[PDB]
């Protein structure tokens, strides 16, 4: 199951980092195996309502705690294949006082790296890049 | 099922890009087939509560992670057929310091492209265009 | 069922546009027919929990994605029959720097149109008009 | 049932407008009759899970779409019987730049009307009056 | 049941106003009696799922509509027995431009009354007092 | 059960005030006894769905109304054992105009007390201290 | 079970502090044992719906009360292995007036410690570091 999930993630392009892909494949395989085991246990007569409730509560708490990380990952996935965000492109993000100015140097799954005029490296979250006015010179 | 979903999306006009339409058709066909298979499995006696709980948790997490993308897509769908947003029209979006000024050059499913006076390309999110005061000269 | 829903929407005044009324009637008729079919299927013994879960997840995601459009529509419905918002009335919306000044020219289900002193057409969202201080001269 | 709901709304003072009271009585009577009919149908053996799910989804979407209207109505109900908000009383609402200054002229279920020094009529939402610092001279 | 709920509210100190206490006692007695009646009806065989769903939807909508009132009431309950908020005490609420300055004159379940230097009566919501920096001279 | 809950709260250090500990022990014992009684009633055949629904709705409404108090309590629990927040330590909380300056004098479960340069006592909510930049000289 | 959870937390690197790891292991072991006991009780015939409802309500309230702590912990986990945040690195967090300037001195699971130019110790929450523009010189 781990190999199947790894191949699916590679083909769909959701995860490109091999380490993240392996970790996600392991997590997904564990979740699927647990769900199948719970269904098999409940088939024969064993009550599964407490187990389902506890698993759902834990999963909801974990997902709500990792909301920012998930949002940044989804923004990174969506922003892929954008002509504005390319290496060497001078971009400006934000309107008003909350403005960010620099040249794109590297692209990540959590941050967008810009090189300022003074040489400082700027780490702009991908969610911030998603919900903002991007100005490309 | 994929062809049926593709034809439905084409006729309803929700998705116009052929690639996005094909991807959405594949996803919808997979979801419908999975739901039918789960119902058939539960009909004969196999417990389906753990599978339903896991699928619902995963779907809720994915939908909450793609909230910004979905909102931008819905805003793009709604804004279609607006006389204010046309190629060559000079529009102004926002009130106060958070103001955006330019001429519409291209329209997308994620961004609204404006050409400033200096020539910089502005990427205004469609959700931002939805919930803002649009000024058309 | 489509004719019944169209007549109900016409009588209740929720939807006045014939095209929107027809689309809403078709959607409502489809939803009611699907619910009745699911209930009939579940009556004879076929498990319906996976189908109900999938339909509910899809409906919740769609409704949460169209939240802004629904809010604007409800604001348009509520604001109807307001003496302040009339054609030719000079109104001012907002307090502070985020202020909008103009004369009402046309009223829509998504936007409120104002003509500025310079002649620019202002598109004020109906939700913004709902939750703001309206100043009428 | 309509007469009973109308009398209850009149006695409890939640709704004072006869038209709004009649509309709310009709809606409540329809909801109660539908719930009783669904319970009776489910008693004899007909599956009611799809119908309950569809009705709940529709009701949740409608209630979330009318959130602002409901909040304004509740604020209007709560603010009743306040010595500060009386006809002819000079009140000031808000702190900082977002300030509203005028004399109370009329009170509504959606807006609070103030007459400025220049004579402009101010429409302050009741929810805004609830969650703000009210200054009475 | 009304007398029991009234005595409980009096002893626990949640509600001190006799009118509010009587209204809350009536509401709580009605809710408990309705729940017991529904349970008794469902015991003998009558389906109760539609009734439970409708009651839950109505209760959730009402509770979400009265969120501000409930929050202000809870803040009033919590703030009781605070040395800073006493009659004749000169307090300052808020930081920055959104600042409120005055002397405490009267305390309520919805508002905190302050007398300014000019003599204007300030109505500070109890929720605002809860989530703000209180400065006591 | 009250003694067991009191001892557990004392050992875990969640509640240190004897009065609050006793009140929480009474509430927890009542909740556990009610849950056990409901389970016993439902075991013999009495329908418990209406009772569970009503109890859950009431508990959710109460918990959502006491959200600020619960958040402040949790922040007080978390901030315990912080070298920055000590008696006699000069700390500064917040960035920008919304800044608070003073010396720590007393620590509470709802507020953090600071003594300004002029001698005014500042009541900073513990939730505000949690989600802010603390500057220690 | 406590030893298994402790080893899992150590291997996965989610918790590095031995005290926090032991506390989390105890909590997780208690939760798993309680879920298994509830399932075993419900298998033989004892109704478990009230117990599940009460446990779920309590868990949801606790998780919503500890939302800030959980978010800060998740941000601390995510930020690990970032070249920008290292001891002795001069970083700047935030844009506009809400800006923080200093040199990293120590890293924690709740705060990020910076040494200003004047020598004041700055406590920047990890969630704030996650959702902000980090400037590294």
């Amino acid at each position: 199951m781990k190999r199947f999930f790894n191949r699916f993630y590679l083909d769909t392009g959701i995860i490109a980092d091999p380490s993240q892909r392996s970790l996600a494949s392991r997590v997904s395989a564990f979740l699927v195996q647990g769900a199948v085991a719970f269904s098999l246990l409940g088939t024969i007569g064993v009550d599964t309502s407490p187990l389902i409730a506890a698993a759902g509560v834990t999963g909801a708490t974990i997902g709500f705690a990792c909301k920012d990380f998930g949002t940044n990952f989804v923004a990174s996935i969506v922003l892929s294949g954008q002509q504005s965000i390319r290496t060497g492109n001078l971009v400006c993000i934000g309107t008003g006082l909350n403005v960010v100015k620099g040249k794109v140097v590297d692209w990540d799954t959590r941050y967008l790296y810009l090189r300022s005029s003074e040489g400082h490296l700027l780490h702009v979250p991908n969610n911030m890049v998603l919900n903002s006015v991007v100005t490309w010179e």
